[PDB]
């Protein structure tokens, strides 16, 4: 009446057989889950990681929160132990409700959360702790260096072991030579009652996965990945500012919201509480958001399988008609992979190849139109060898690496070929196509994916 939770997202649980690959259990369950945008996997039962750590030797920079809806706040870029902030934590919730920390009911905290961020007269604010992994605090799961415990090294090498997850072959986001350190590497989040994360989906549209190694639960809403632009026109309305254009990646905006509010505007919504020891999924596209029921300790990783392949190709046109700034260039990664087409996967090099000839027919299009243009002299360019910030078109900010127009008079400056009216006044014929790859070293690079697949 005050809050009607929505219905609850769907639970798997996987027997060890199924448990065994986790880029095959992912793939059987997406039919299901990509419906309702998020999902949670239980473990076997014995599958249980060792945790372990020093509270007193564990030190992290605290971030503050004020908890208004629709109020904006940034994404992420005094101090306090673990045993510190445990501490306070504890105390915090217990004082806020009277009671010992484990007798308020999860169904109460939920109720209390949505009515404390509405009403303006209460300014609550909340601390928590978001870093990837570092030597001042490092990950929640066994890692190589320091002798291992036999236990230990079970889980040394383990798929749902998140540190190993990027790197592993059914994913495509790791052989990407250059560093995202933001994406590709796990970040870990220590939080407390009412400690909130906004509104938002994954750079790149990429999937995320999100493990609680101990301590209270935490409570996800979820929304499917066909539902992203209905979300966006609900949200458009009600906080506009939102949606101001931002000079940064460090800059974005987000927001919590009542997911009641979405509903009646026929936004499907799923909710879940993770507990201790459970597995959080979500999917390209699934607009997210929660809060912690207590003190807790929770690590994540982005990543991308082949299914995410075409996803990826439109988030960055998506971003082009935004104008929104790339984490990587997307064209850089498929070639990148071709390059390597003798070591890969066969179901990689097969699903490579397909993105691939659609890179190759469009950027026939692209150089064709720009020829027409009066766009006369060209020359190969080594993208790959310049810093991001030194090769975004000046317009639409994409990452070029496939082609891009420069002029002698704006040393530096750069257009995609979308932009070519959008560099400089001089006449076409004093501008030069800069290139990575002709047509010619292209259709060779596919043909290699195509006889690795068979
Ligand atoms: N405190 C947590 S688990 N925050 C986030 C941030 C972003 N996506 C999921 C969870
Ligand atoms: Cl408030
Ligand atoms: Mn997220
Ligand atoms: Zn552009
Ligand atoms: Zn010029």
């Amino acid at each position: 009446s005050m809050f009607l939770p929505p219905p609850e997202c769907p639970v798997f649980e996987p027997s060890w057989e199924e448990f065994a690959d986790p880029f095959a259990f992912i793939h059987k369950i997406r039919p299901i889950a990509e419906q309702t945008g998020i999902c949670k996997v239980r473990p076997p039962p014995d599958w249980q990681p060792p945790f372990a750590c020093d509270v007193d030797k564990l030190h992290f920079t605290p971030r503050i929160q004020r908890l208004n809806e629709l109020e904006a706040q940034t994404r992420l870029k005094r101090d306090y132990t673990l045993r510190t902030f445990g501490e306070m934590a504890d105390a915090f919730k217990s004082d806020y409700f009277n009671m010992p920390v484990h007798m308020v009911p999860t169904e109460l905290v939920e109720k209390e959360f949505w009515r404390l961020v509405s009403t303006i007269e209460e300014d609550v604010t909340v601390e928590y702790g978001a870093d990837i992994a570092s030597k001042e605090f490092g990950s929640g799961f066994p890692v190589r260096d320091i002798k291992l415990s036999p236990e230990e090294e079970e889980y040394l090498d383990s798929g749902w072991n998140l540190n190993n997850m990027p790197v592993m072959e059914q994913s495509v986001l790791a052989h990407i030579t250059a560093d995202i350190c933001g994406m590709k590497l796990p970040w870990l989040y220590v939080g407390m009652c009412f400690s909130s994360f906004c509104w938002h989906i994954e750079d790149h549209w990429s999937y995320s996965i999100n493990y609680l190694h101990w301590g209270e639960p935490k409570t996800w809403y979820g929304v499917p990945g066909y539902a992203a632009e209905q979300l966006e026109n609900v949200m458009k309305k009600l906080a506009p500012e939102l949606f101001v254009s931002q000079p940064d990646l460090l800059h974005q905006l987000v927001t919590i919201m009542n997911p009641n509010t979405l509903m009646t505007h026929e936004v499907p919504v799923y909710r879940t509480n993770q507990c201790a020891g459970e597995f959080v999924i979500t999917f390209p596209r699934a607009y997210h958001s929660g809060f912690n029921q207590g003190f807790n300790f929770a690590e994540a990783v982005n990543f991308c399988t082949v299914d995410w392949l075409p996803l990826g190709r439109q988030c960055v046109e998506h971003y082009r008609l935004l104008h929104r700034y790339c984490v990587f260039s997307h064209d850089e990664m498929i070639c990148k992979m071709a390059s390597k087409a003798d070591v890969l996967d066969v179901v990689v090099a097969s699903t490579v190849q397909k993105d691939m000839a659609i890179m190759i027919e469009d950027e026939k299009a692209l150089r064709e139109t720009v020829r027409k243009l009066g766009v006369i002299d060209s020359e190969r360019m080594d993208f790959e060898l310049l810093p991001d910030d030194e090769r975004q078109c000046v317009k639409c900010k994409t990452t070029c690496f496939m082609s891009a127009i420069s002029c002698s008079c704006k040393p530096g400056l750069l257009v995609c070929l979308h932009h070519v009216k959008e560099l400089c006044s001089c006449p076409p014929y004093k501008y030069k196509l800069r290139y990575r790859y002709t047509l010619d070293d292209l259709y060779p690079m596919m043909n290699a994916l195509k006889l690795r697949a068979e």
